[PDB]
């Protein structure tokens, strides 16, 4: 028995009390009023009466998750003027308890997720002059609670994810000037009004994944601080030129699981902080994306297009490239790769490459993986693989290799000496013999 505590709870030396999972039906008695954190989650507190926390006026953290809480008296949380964190997720609240939280003027974090909230009273959040994080995810909201959110200029993170929001009107978040993170994933958003995000000048993260967007949202043009954008698993068919004109600081764009058939040639131009670009199955794309000003790209994947040409300045403009996958397009001519000193992984399988020019592989000192399978290569220049000191694995098979001597001399001898590196077998057109097995006559 702890004299400075109270059974069945547990107390530490820093005024933190753990009374979680003890079958409690009420707020514990016998504890110090100077208690700073109270964890009473995972109990059986189905209701909080008037004066519930009368003995905890100095409380800073309160965890009430995983009870089956369905009612909070308007006066249950009276006196909690030091409360910074309130945790209410995984309960049976049907409405936002606006009355009960009105006097919580020090509150910085409010978790209301995983309840069954269908409505937000128009006066919700009015007293929360310090709120920084608001979780309203995993409920049954059918709209953005516009007027309640107008009360929170200090808010930095908001989630309205896993609800049933179908549209967002003009100026829905306009008072949220401190907002940095906005989650709207797993709703049914089909309509974003032209000015729905106006006022969110500090927003760095927007998550629109798993929605029902068709037209690409022009509304994101009002997001100058945007660094991370997710709109994967929607119904977007085209990413137009100018799409990211308002977002020069974008580092991350998740755009997969969309029926993307076309992307504008300049859609990803002038994005100096963009780290990676992965676009697959945009079948109507014919020209290589204009990436002028997009100089910090470390990874690029472009597959399933009609692209037949790669710009010669690729390894100049995109010098930081570590990973390059341009497989399953229609490429015939390759650029020089000399400027790509950081390139570790290259995939060019299933194109129409018929030649490599001499001395275009000399700068590839970091190259570990080289995939040239399923092309139209009959030959390579002598000493093409000379400078590939980091090379681990190479694919050369499914090419019509001309095994005439002395044309095949270098490659046959290279593949023999470097047999551990070759994956599958480059074979001679006609005879079907492995290229490594050919010994050309010598002087
Ligand atoms: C929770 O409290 C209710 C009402 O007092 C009670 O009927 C129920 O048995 C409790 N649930 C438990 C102990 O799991
Ligand atoms: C929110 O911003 C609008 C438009 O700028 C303004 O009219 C209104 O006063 C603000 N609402 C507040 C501070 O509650
Ligand atoms: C792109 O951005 C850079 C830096 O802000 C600027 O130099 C250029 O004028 C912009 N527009 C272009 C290249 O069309
Ligand atoms: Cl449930
Ligand atoms: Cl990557």
């Amino acid at each position: 028995m702890d004299p400075l505590c109270a059974a069945p709870c547990s107390c530490d030396g820093d005024r933190r009390v753990d009374c979680s999972g003890k079958g409690l039906t009420a707020v514990p008695e016998g504890l110090s009023a100077f208690t700073q954190a109270l964890d009473i989650s995972m109990n059986n507190i189905t209701q909080l009466p008037e004066g519930a926390f009368k003995n905890f006026p100095f409380l800073e953290e309160l965890q009430l998750a995983g009870n089956d809480l369905s009612f909070i008296h308007p006066k249950a949380l009276s006196g909690l003027k030091e409360l910074k964190v309130l945790t209410l997720q995984n309960n049976q609240l049907k409405t936002v308890p606006s009355e009960a939280i009105r006097g919580l003027s020090a509150l910085q974090s409010l978790r209301l997720d995983a309840n069954h909230i269908t409505s937000v009273p128009e006066d919700s959040f009015e007293g929360l002059v310090q709120l920084r994080h608001l979780w309203l995810d995993d409920n049954s909201l059918t709209e953005v609670p516009v007027h309640p959110l107008s009360n929170l200029p200090t808010l930095q993170a908001l989630t309205l994810a896993l609800n049933k929001i179908s549209s967002i009107p003009d100026f829905a978040f306009t008072n949220l000037s401190s907002l940095v993170v906005l989650h709207l994933h797993n709703n049914k958003i089909r309509s974003l009004s032209q000015h729905c995000f106006d006022g969110l000048d500090n927003l760095e993260t927007l998550d629109l994944n798993y929605n029902n967007l068709g037209e690409f949202p022009q509304a994101i043009k009002a997001l100058p601080s945007l660094k991370e954008l997710g709109f994967h698993s929607n119904s977007i068919s085209v990413i137009p030129d100018g799409a990211f004109d308002g977002n020069p600081l974008l580092r991350t764009i998740h755009l997969y699981d969309n029926p993307l058939s076309f992307v504008g040639n300049s859609a990803f131009h002038n994005l100096s902080d963009l780290h990676s670009l992965v676009i697959r199955g945009a079948s109507m794309v014919q020209q290589f994306p204009n990436l002028t000003g997009t100089v910090h790209l470390e990874s690029l994947t472009l597959t399933g297009t009609k692209i037949s040409s790669i710009p010669n300045n690729l390894c100049q403009e995109q010098k930081m490239l570590r990973t390059l996958d341009l497989s399953y397009n229609n490429i015939r001519d390759l650029p020089s790769f000399n400027g790509c000193h950081a390139l570790e992984e290259i995939s060019l399988q299933r194109n129409q490459i018929y030649q490599i020019k001499e001395g275009t592989f000399q700068g590839l000192i970091s190259l570990r993986i080289l995939d040239l399978a399923s092309n139209q290569l009959k030959s390579v220049p002598d000493g093409i693989f000379d400078r590939l000191t980091s090379l681990q694995k190479i694919w050369l098979h499914t090419n019509p290799w001309d095994c005439s001597c002395p044309r095949i001399d270098y490659l046959s001898r290279w593949l023999n000496k470097n047999s551990q590196k070759e994956q599958g077998s480059a074979k001679c057109s006609g005879s079907g013999k492995p290229v490594r097995s050919i010994i050309c006559p010598t002087l």
